[PDB]
């Protein structure tokens, strides 16, 4: 089970330092952005990354969820990044959580972290190149695959 603890304001990178984002459809991007414009865009790219203590520890139990938003929590169910409408609760009852990541420090990668779906072993928080797009997506993990890795700025 697990119970929240607290919460961060929190700009997300992928490795080449493009920004996370939720666009008009909802969905998690990735773009190239200036300071200036990530301030600019804040209600788009401000997440707040919320900690919860862990009956089973496994790594730093979170949640993503949408800052300026009623209520968007980023899920992972079915192997499919979405945000689901609700806010992240004060207790999960269960071991495992589709809206449950394991943030952890990449050993002899300076600052980067990858984020585990406690649901799917194995699986991370991705950044994939989709056409002339940048996505958050979900995928099965080769050692030192860039693709899984960030750098979050609090």
């Amino acid at each position: 089970y697990f119970g929240k603890l607290e919460s961060k304001l929190s700009v997300i990178r992928n490795l080449n330092d493009q920004v996370l984002f939720i666009d008009q459809g909802n969905r998690p991007l990735f773009e190239d952005m200036t300071d200036s414009d990530c301030r600019d865009n804040a209600p788009r790219t401000i997440f707040i990354i919320s900690m919860y203590k862990d009956s089973q520890p496994r790594g730093m139990a979170v949640t993503i969820s949408v800052a300026c938003a009623a209520a968007s929590t980023l899920s992972c169910e079915n192997k499919i990044i979405s945000f689901k409408e609700m806010n992240p609760p004060d207790n999960i009852k269960d071991t495992k959580s589709d809206i449950i990541f394991f943030q952890r420090s990449v050993p002899g990668h300076d600052n980067k972290m990858q984020f585990e779906s406690s649901s799917y072993e194995g699986y991370f928080l991705a950044c994939e190149k989709e056409r002339d797009l940048f996505k958050l997506i979900l995928k099965k993990e080769e050692l030192g695959d860039r693709s899984i890795m960030f750098t979050v700025q609090n």
